[PDB]
């Protein structure tokens, strides 16, 4: 425990265990925490000065001082229990009484002016506040990863707090964190999904995909062994006990760093960084540039003569030998890509081997399976570079309306909302990058949609898609066509009400409204054309722009225009 306040420092240290505590301990109030927080760290500053403390010589001070709460009884009465058990099973049964999505309230982001305020009088009183209240909502995220976004989030506030217009400053970086923040923790919840519901096997296959594609100058006996270590460290993250998930991604982010010149040149800046920062950084590193002239996968993978023997002979091995040297190849596809080739691969090589000629039998087929994403890129970043952020997410909007109408309109306003800001990131991000960014996106708001469909499942068709594998999510998305069996919604004036809101609302509040109406106009009239949607949109943007009195009159006009114009 000492050893550990050194490396991490007071204030990370102060913050990490307000994080643990508040992930644990969900329903004790704030102040109880910092009671807490204050006296582990002075119980650890007396394991710094001394290490003479027989209580100092982590995973039971930690169960220990959970067991200090006085109101686990009142508040968490099955988290307490875990007390009465001795250490082995008492911080297995702790991990245990975490609440994935615990259902706290929505985290109201105060006005910009306020939350400087507070940040100005006392910083680290509303950080960690805030920070506790985004821990004790994100129990399962891991304690690290969450303090750097609450370091990027003082970072945020002491650089816009003194900014010019702080809303134009602060709000789009807190939108950025907010996003980047439901995207790590909602990659978090995907990659433990992944480890249950795919196996392991799956989650090695990514793990061995991602590696390779991140460290494509590292030697296929490196990347595996880099694949279970990081299989194991996440098996450890997904668990929830957050000191020995922590321990594992510091032991492997301290054998990478070891181990740079035979994984990757580009680690240099997360090994020089310290303890806490170097899972992290080398989590985001940068795919190192592949080697100067690589044989394509033909020769080792079709055109030799072991290539049904070596595969028959260690099937996990040869496939994540194939995975591996097509993803080192190719870091611009997907690792979601890679391991439909890597599957398509196995399902042709299964068919081959058992095949006469097996030479003959086994590249070509990968083409349709690689255009697929890199033309959804394509036509999707096309239709975003046309329309821009709002009208691309108002496409997809009326794309994903018309395919599921059955799920509610807030999912699939926000659902499209967030795959406009999937479109937003990786779109700008180069050809090469598209594919990768966005699987990362995609993915996350793909789970997200599906952790939503979960306890409040509305269609089969998307509920084949979240069923489909790990590699077939997306495309079952994708693979999703207009709903023919939809019967349409009854004309619900309620939702074509506009009160007089519009005008006055930031952008943000007016696109939801908007969006929200675009959808319900839909699941009223689904065989409604592109151009009978721009007739209605721009009747709208006539309409509103032109608009207290009129909204009543001049919209009930373009209401029954609508419903008069679509069928
Ligand atoms: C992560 C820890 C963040 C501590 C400070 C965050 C203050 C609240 C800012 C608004 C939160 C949000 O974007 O919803
Ligand atoms: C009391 C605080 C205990 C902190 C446990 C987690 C330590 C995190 C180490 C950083 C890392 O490797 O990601
Ligand atoms: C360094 C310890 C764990 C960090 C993961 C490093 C692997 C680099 C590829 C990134 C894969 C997603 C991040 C992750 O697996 O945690
Ligand atoms: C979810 C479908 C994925 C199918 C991918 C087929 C290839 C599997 C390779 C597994 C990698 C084994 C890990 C290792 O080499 O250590
Ligand atoms: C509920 C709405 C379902 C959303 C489907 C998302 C499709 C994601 C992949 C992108 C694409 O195929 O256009
Ligand atoms: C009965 C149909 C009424 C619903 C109309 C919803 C249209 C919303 C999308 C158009 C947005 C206007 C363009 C703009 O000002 O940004």
């Amino acid at each position: 425990v000492a050893h550990r306040f050194k490396d991490l420092g007071e204030e990370n240290f102060k913050a990490l265990v307000l994080i643990a505590f508040a992930q644990y301990l969900q329903q004790c109030p704030f102040e109880d925490h910092v009671k807490l927080v204050n006296e582990v760290t002075e119980f650890a500053k007396t394991c710094v000065a001394d290490e003479s403390a027989e209580n100092c010589d982590l995973h039971t001070l930690f169960g220990d001082k959970l067991c200090t709460v006085a109101t686990l009884r009142e508040t968490y009465g099955e988290m307490a229990d875990c007390c009465a058990k001795q250490e082995p099973e008492r911080n297995e049964c702790f991990l245990q009484h975490k609440d994935d999505n615990p259902n706290l309230p929505r985290l109201v982001r105060p006005e910009v002016d306020v939350m400087c305020t507070a940040f100005h009088d006392n910083e680290e009183t509303f950080l960690k506040k805030y920070l506790y209240e985004i821990a004790r909502r994100h129990p399962y995220f891991y304690a690290p990863e969450l303090l750097f976004f609450a370091k990027r989030y003082k970072a945020a506030f002491t650089e816009c707090c003194q900014a010019a217009d702080k809303a134009a400053c602060l709000l789009p970086k807190l939108d950025e964190l907010r996003d980047e923040g439901k995207a790590s923790s909602a990659k978090q919840r995907l990659k433990c999904a992944s480890l249950q519901k795919f196996g392991e096997r799956a989650f090695k296959a990514w793990a061995v995909a991602r590696l390779s594609q991140r460290f494509p100058k590292a030697e296929f006996a490196e990347v595996s062994k880099l694949v279970t270590d990081l299989t194991k460290v996440h098996t450890e993250c997904c668990h929830g006990d957050l000191l020995e998930c922590a321990d594992d991604r510091a032991d492997l982010a301290k054998y990478i760093c070891e181990n740079q010149d035979s994984i990757s040149s580009k680690l240099k800046e997360c090994c020089e960084k310290p303890l806490l920062e170097k899972s992290h950084c080398i989590a985001e590193v940068e795919n190192d540039e592949m080697p100067a002239d690589l044989p394509s996968l033909a020769a080792d993978f079709v055109e030799s003569k072991d290539v049904c023997k070596n595969y028959a002979e260690a099937k996990d091995v040869f496939l994540g030998m194939f995975l591996y040297e097509y993803a080192r190849r190719h870091p611009d596809y997907s690792v979601v890509l890679l391991l439909r080739l890597a599957k398509t691969y196995e399902t042709t090589l299964e068919k081959c081997c058992a095949a006469a000629d097996p030479h003959e039998c086994y590249f070509d087929e990968f083409k349709p399976l690689v255009e697929e994403p890199q033309n959804l890129i394509k036509q999707n970043c096309e239709l975003f570079e046309q329309l821009g952020e709002y009208k691309f997410q108002n496409a997809l909007l009326v794309r994903y309306t018309k395919k599921v109408p059955q799920v509610s309109t807030p999912t699939l306003v926000e659902v499209s909302r967030n795959l406009g800001k999937v479109g937003s990131k990786c779109c700008k991000h180069p050809e090469a990058k598209r594919m990768p960014c966005a699987e990362d996106y995609l993915s996350v708001v793909l789970n997200q949609l599906c952790v939503l469909h979960e306890k409040t499942p509305v269609s089969d068709r998307v509920t084949k898609c979240c069923t489909e594998s790990l590699v077939n999510r997306r495309p079952c998305f994708s693979a999703l066509e207009v709903d023919e069996t939809y019967v349409p919604k009854e004309f619900n004036a309620e939702t074509f009400t506009f009160h007089a809101d519009i005008c006055t609302l930031s952008e943000k509040e007016r696109q939801i409204k908007k969006q929200t109406a675009l959808v319900e106009l839909v699941k009223h009239k689904p065989k409604a054309t592109k151009e009978q949607l721009k007739a209605v949109m721009d009747d709208f943007a006539a309409f509103v722009e032109k608009c207290e009195t009129c909204f009543a009159e001049e919209g009930k006009k373009l209401v029954a225009a609508s419903q008069a114009a679509l069928g």
